């Protein structure tokens, strides 16, 4: 994988996020900054997704952890865990906030 190609498959990922919250008609805001993308829910609290183009990674900090994602399997799984992504943001999603947004279906 080259940078363009990260640029696109986090592109990808960036607008499925955007696309399934507003499809899933969740009360979650949305915003981004540069590579940040963020998330925030009506109890104020945040989910903070990047990029990081010279590792080819997406990275996810919830609550209490970071979380680094490489591109395997056509989805992106955590380096550490092998939790899937879309997976894991839509349990991140609902312990922190209580409210159901399905990335993956």
């Amino acid at each position: 994988m080259n940078d363009s190609e990260f640029i696109q498959l986090a592109d990808q990922l960036y607008q499925k996020i955007e696309e399934k919250i507003e499809e899933s008609g969740a009360d979650v805001d949305y915003d981004q900054n540069g590579s940040l993308l963020t998330l925030e829910f009506e109890n104020h609290t945040k989910l903070i997704i990047n990029r990081q183009q010279p590792l080819h990674q997406v990275w996810l900090a919830t609550l209490e952890n970071g979380h680094h994602y490489d591109y395997n399997n056509g989805k992106w799984i955590d380096d550490r865990s092998g939790d899937e992504f879309l997976t894991f943001l839509s349990a991140a999603i609902f312990k922190q906030s209580k409210e159901t947004v399905d990335f993956t279906e």
